């Protein structure tokens, strides 16, 4: 009987707890039509908070409430039909006005976690092109990953989504934290193990030359991982490069330094299974 009171109240009481209290009741509610508008009424004042102000803590705590106040309204009140108009707030948070790529993007992970493929979409664009938001782009490219076991060929990564997701990646490399690179360079194995035939492999195997060259181990780990899911991947071409990669493994036998150990054993394997002769390079 009193939310619709309260929550005005609380309104005009808009002190961070106010906020706190509006989410705290629409969460906790029975509401649903004044659920819906006040949380629209909190998104867009959170908005202008963060554009104008943007307390670190506070307003960081209040946007980590508020994906969570979006999570429980949007299962309650399906989640195709309210994308749309989803995607529109989150298109207003950008730099005019931060919410999107820590929040935002988890949930739409959470959500991720073939038929909702389409839709999705363009959000996990969004997602790959915010990078600075490193963790909302590391949340993405990491759901593309996990878009590889569960869809494989369906992924499209041989087929139709990939050729969007594969050059939003690959820009992310030439344009940006360094940290965003490997896991970049670990899902491009994934893509490939899902696509098997799909043609990325003369840019991509270029790429990992390049990075081949150091960015400490944590480059190192993601590249030999992105060689095998390559390699098994196909159960395909990739023949002529085996010569650079043995040649890479060599340089990191004389490092003395370990996760990229497991990873660089790994790949040998695989090759004798492909390859065969490698051997030979190897001795």
């Amino acid at each position: 009987v009193l939310y619709t009171g309260l929550h005005q109240n609380w309104a005009s009481a808009a002190i961070s707890e106010y906020l706190q209290i509006l989410g705290i009741a629409l969460d906790k509610h029975s509401v649903v039509k004044n659920v819906s508008s006040l949380s629209s009424i909190f998104l867009s004042a959170m908005d202008l908070r963060r554009t104008v102000a943007a307390s670190a803590m506070e307003l960081d705590e209040i946007e980590t409430k508020t994906h969570e106040d979006a999570l429980k309204m949007v299962y309650k009140l399906a989640f195709r039909p309210i994308f749309s108009k989803f995607v529109e707030w989150a298109t207003t948070g950008l730099p005019k006005s931060t919410y999107r790529l820590y929040v935002v993007f988890g949930f739409l992970d959470a959500f991720f976690g073939t038929g909702y493929a389409s839709y999705i979409v363009d959000a996990s664009v969004k997602a790959l092109k915010a990078v600075e938001e490193r963790n909302l782009w590391k949340r993405v490219l990491c759901t593309l990953a996990k878009c590889f076991e569960h869809d494989q060929d369906g992924f499209w990564q041989a087929p139709a989504h990939f050729g969007a997701v594969a050059p939003v990646l690959v820009e992310q490399f030439l344009r940006n934290v360094n940290d965003v690179i490997q896991d970049v360079v670990p899902a491009v194995v994934e893509l490939a193990a899902a696509v098997e035939s799909q043609e990325h492999y003369k840019e991509i195997n270029t790429a990992l030359l390049k990075h081949l060259r150091n960015g400490s181990p944590g480059v190192r780990l993601a590249v030999v991982k992105c060689q095998q899911a390559i390699t098994a991947k196909l159960g395909e071409d990739w023949l002529h490069l085996l010569p650079e990669m043995l040649p890479y493994i060599s340089e990191l036998q004389d490092d003395d330094d370990e996760v990229v150990e497991r990873e660089n054993r790994r790949w040998i394997v695989g090759i004798e299974e492909k390859l065969g002769e490698s051997l030979d390079s190897m001795l």
